[PDB]
């Protein structure tokens, strides 16, 4: 091997929160020389070696009175002598202080290699290992974030505040590189995809256009590709000594008084699959590394937040501590983590404020709320249950075990299940129900993209390929574009105008940003709630049955104070209120009314 | 009415905790006379007069200087002159101090009307509304108290502790008087079980065997023929005037952050069905009247605890109150809520010790476990799931939920749900796995009559009448007899042989009642645990499939520590544990081995 390999991460910034700075330098025999540099507020710690003689290790000081610049770190041993220009950047204006993504914004969710293609020349990179096949589910499409760009007037002019594409990161494997899960180089966005500058005029494109960007980041495992894994940097980089050891995913194992040892490490150290090698976070090294970077790409790319994978699958201890350093360099930043449960407890735990049984402490600010999805799922598709529309009311009622429910990421769907519009029986209407729920929650709404079209998919089992399919209008020669309308079905069209109408409402409405919500317990499957506050009430209600219902106004006066009528901003049509609320079959109504004293 | 109808309560005693009595006096025109004693230690407050001239309550004090006697309680007015010997009882020694039921014990629960006919004279009644019918589902069957005694012997051969009967209260209603639910006199057993004095015979006969007495109290509701729905002792005595407005059960709205106030007060003060009279909890009156008839029936039956009916009906201020005055007169008293949620959250809101988001404070030291039982009843049914035992393992992961999980009351099942054996589909092998299951968890273990012999009903929905079929052996006449043995089946004497093989072993297990848990998460249907402490472990394991598994050992070394093998306390057969676990179809083993270090 050659010179200096790698230097992570590559350059910095001058008045950062922790002053601390870890260089992971790797090349052949670099573990055999001596670091050394000068520059005013900069200062070199001093080894601690590893025994592997291609890596080292620097530890940087960097104190206040560091200044924006670029200095030499110069290696020394064996007669020879290495060089790096490390450069340490001004921050943007405001940086730390940066807004992340809250309960004003939706969400849009893309997967870049099954979005657009907007370069057909970089479907294939020479030398990586995998070639592009749009033929095959599991394939590379050839997507990339030139066709994101391209459609970021789309996705804005749809409603949508922030984007949220599925990792970017190198997956040089072999096979289902595609979908980002499995990084083989943490420091450089796919070529495939495009370059880390192109990512950061992503960034700025959407900013232009009113949208943040989150990224989508993997801190439990890696991709068995990594060029780590050619040399690993230390014996214990990887959990079981670099070797396959699988998860069995008892993820209650590290929030359970009864837990076995064996269950919560097998948890956190188990490999997800035999592709993806876990990395051990119990070593400091480990945990430098992946804070660093994941505050580089916040720092470089002007991120709005973050959405964390297979979130409990990391130590513990490690996103305690992660979570913290994110939070103390960008407090208002949020960050979203994947803790795939339908149990609101399991959920609850991690969230910023929580008082655990066991001490446990985290920094998080959102987690993504399956149990809330998951029970309207049921309700929507269960439609010979009498009251199925109770198991939503239930969970919701559970929301004082977040001590932020309000921040929680509410979502359509995404790339890991069933598609909104099958899981919802191909029932338009009662899609619409759906959908109205997530625009009004209080929640921050994610939407999966291709469900405003009512993309399908397999409904039963699992079925990734499925979830996945290519956004219509993304590839030259699509016979349908979703981005001009042309060849949409009327139904297609109806679902995209609606959510184009309720997306570009809901950033308007501060009563569901911010106003209290009272809901009433479902009767026969049929639901009523509020959102309010002194300037604003919005009733939504709807009737989950294919029949129609009505409802006594009496019930709900203590929401209504007596209002006679409202206009319901679906169908424009004025709804009576004074004694009964006659839904028809199926239906769904948003009535907007004065404040509520 | 002739002079005075009813005293309530119709005695005391001296030296209880709350000095405070309040008597509800009942006769024509004797809310019109003014009442007058003299008796050392007892004072009387000034009234507080009705506008019901048929009701009179006295407020009197007694101080701890009262000694027992009686002294008369003359009521003067209008000319006339009635009287009543009050009586204050010397308090039995130990008294306030009794233990409730607690973890070391194990509940039989039976209905009387359906165990034990040891009376056929007392079936009907003379002026009674409804006639005995053994072959109606709904109907009578003529089980009384004398055979209850009759068969304690049978109950404590067993295994069990204490004896939980559904009410025995006067229920004299025309149609379904059989139940207890619906109480016509709080003060008076109805004479088709005997008299009150049989129900303290009970009682003392129970404790000569070693068992404790619960009885079932309901606090919500009346039956609509009790004597006070005939002249409303007040016109807020009943919720809603006395008229039926019916609950629609939003369990959830006196626990919810989003709740409407409509639902909540639905909940409390709705009235579960027409046939029940919701009493109005917030008249003080009415919140005095149920506390001092439990305090009553604790002190004069000599009661181990309660079973408090349709928990989360009665209005939320006043169970604070009820639990706080019963706590108090008996500081180690056990009292478990019926709250009928599957929902953890929703149930351990009640126990004694919880902090809740709300600020509400509870006295309840016991609910029902119905999201364990629910879970366990999943796994057994749910024969199609690789790994159903998956819910039970989880829902035990919720303990930290609840201030004191020990003290909750595990049950194999009950007279609201399908029968236990018909539960685990018939099924044998998993009938085992449920009642090892119940015998070994953290918990208070509850068993319903009947279950022993393995009795069946239907399995969906709610069918009362078929999880309440006669005891074989409680009529005279009867051809399978589980009392003496005839007529049963080899698998239902196999059954009936375990249950006292286990609930007698269990009483002799500390490791059981207050040993610690560690459990593994549940891999294809397969499942270990552990309860260990200094002295002992016992290791559950079972295989929820029809075919072997082997479970490699060094999975469960935590617990293990290299235990090369044991003996399953069940078959009596060994078990090795060196490297594998083999475990047939469909098996459980119970192991016992020596203490950790
Ligand atoms: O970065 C890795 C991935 O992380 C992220 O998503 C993961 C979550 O963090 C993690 O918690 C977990 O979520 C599970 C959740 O916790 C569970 O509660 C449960 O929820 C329900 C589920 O959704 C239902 O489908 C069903 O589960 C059963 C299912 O019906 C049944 O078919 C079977 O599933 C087995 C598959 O059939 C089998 O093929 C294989 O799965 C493969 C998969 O086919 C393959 O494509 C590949 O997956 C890739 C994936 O495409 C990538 O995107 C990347 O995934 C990341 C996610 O995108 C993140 O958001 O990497 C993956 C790994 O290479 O590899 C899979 C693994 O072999 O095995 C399956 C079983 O082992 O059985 C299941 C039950 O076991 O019912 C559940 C109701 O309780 O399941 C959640 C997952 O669906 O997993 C997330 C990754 O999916
Ligand atoms: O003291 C009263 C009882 O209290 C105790 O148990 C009650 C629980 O505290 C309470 O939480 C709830 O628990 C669960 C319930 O058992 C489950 O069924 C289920 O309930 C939901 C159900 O799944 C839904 O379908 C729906 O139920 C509605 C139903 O669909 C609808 O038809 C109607 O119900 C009527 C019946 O269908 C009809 O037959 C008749 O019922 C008769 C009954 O057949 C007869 O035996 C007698 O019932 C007695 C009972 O036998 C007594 O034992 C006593 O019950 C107490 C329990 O034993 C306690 O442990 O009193 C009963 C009389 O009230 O008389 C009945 C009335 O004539 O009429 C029914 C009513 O119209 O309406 C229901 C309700 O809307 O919603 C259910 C709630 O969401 O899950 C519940 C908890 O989640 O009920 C327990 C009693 O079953
Ligand atoms: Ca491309
Ligand atoms: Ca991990
Ligand atoms: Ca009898
Ligand atoms: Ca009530």
């Amino acid at each position: 091997p050659t010179a200096i390999e790698h230097m992570e991460p590559p350059f910095w910034w001058a008045g950062m929160q922790h002053k601390g700075l870890q260089l992971m330098v790797h090349g052949r025999d670099i573990g055999r020389m001596e670091a050394a540099l000068d520059y005013p507020g900069v200062r070199l710690v001093s080894p601690t070696r590893v025994p592997n003689a291609n890596y080292l290790f620097v530890d940087l000081e960097i104190g206040p009175e560091a200044q924006p610049g670029s200095f030499d770190i110069v290696f020394k041993g064996d007669g020879r002598s290495e060089r790096y220009r490390y450069r340490l950047l001004a921050r943007e204006q405001g940086s730390a202080q940066r807004q992340g993504f809250g309960p004003g914004d939706a969400i849009y969710q893309i997967m870049p290699d099954r979005f657009a293609n907007g370069d057909p020349s970089n479907d294939n990179v020479a030398g990586m290992r995998e070639q592009a096949d749009r033929r095959h589910g599991g394939g590379r499409h050839g997507g990339d974030i030139r066709g994101t760009i391209d459609h970021l007037d789309y996705i804005a002019g749809l409603g949508f505040t922030q984007l949220w594409p599925t990792p970017l990161v190198e997956n040089d494997a072999a096979a289902y590189s595609y979908h980002g899960y499995a990084a083989t180089d943490h420091y450089r966005i796919d070529p495939r995809y495009g370059s880390n500058e192109d990512f950061v005029r992503l960034s700025t494109e959407a900013r232009k256009r009113g949208m943040g960007l989150i990224q989508d980041v993997v801190l439990s495992h890696i991709g068995k590709h990594h060029w780590w894994m050619k040399d690993l940097p230390t014996p214990d980089w990887i959990n079981y000594g670099g070797k396959f050891v699988p998860t069995q995913h008892h993820r209650v194992a590290v929030q359970d008084p009864y837990a076995a040892q064996a269950d919560s490490e097998n948890f956190t150290k188990g490999w997800f699959v035999e592709g993806m090698p876990d990395l051990n976070q119990t070593n400091p090294l480990v945990a430098n590394y992946l804070i660093q970077n994941n505050i580089w790409w916040i720092e470089y790319a002007g991120l709005s937040g973050l959405r964390i994978d297979t979130y409990g699958y990391s130590d513990g201890a490690f996103l305690t501590e992660y979570t913290r350093r994110l939070m103390a360099e960008y407090p208002r930043l949020n960050m979203v983590g994947q803790e795939w449960s339908t149990r609101v407890p399991v959920v609850a735990r991690w969230q910023r404020g929580k008082a655990n049984f066991d001490g446990y402490t985290s920094h998080l600010p959102s987690l993504m709320d399956f149990p809330l999805v998951d029970a309207m799922r049921n309700a929507l598709s269960k439609t010979g249950e009498e009251n199925g529309l109770n198991e939503v009311y239930e969970t919701l009622s559970l929301d004082y075990l977040y001590p932020e429910p309000q921040n929680l990421v509410l979502f359509g769907g995404n790339h890991d299940m069933a598609r909104m519009f099958s899981a919802a029986g191909e029932d338009f209407d009662r899609w619409r129900m759906n959908l109205v729920f997530l625009m009004t929650m209080p929640r921050i709404p994610q939407f999966y993209s291709g469900d405003e079209i009512l993309m399908t998919s397999t409904v039963k089992g699992r079925d990734d390929a499925s979830y996945r399919r290519d956004f219509p209008g993304g590839w030259a020669g699509d016979k349908a574009n979703a981005f001009s309308g042309a060849g949409l079905t009327s139904q297609q069209r109806a679902a995209q105008d609606l959510v184009r109408k309720l997306a570009n409402w809901r950033k308007n409405q501060p009563v569901i940003h911010n106003g209290r919500l009272m809901h009433f317990g479902p009767e026969e499957n049929t639901w009523v709630y509020f959102r309010y506050n002194k300037d604003k009430r919005i009733m939504v209600a709807m009737n989950n049955n294919d029949k129609p219902m009505t409802l006594p106004t009496a019930r709900f006066q203590e929401m209504l104070k007596g209002a006679p009528s409202g206009v319901d901003f679906l169908s424009g049509k004025t709804v009576g209120l004074g004694r009964e609320l006659r839904l028809a079959p199926k239906s769904v109504v948003v009535i907007e009314l004065p404040g509520l004293p």
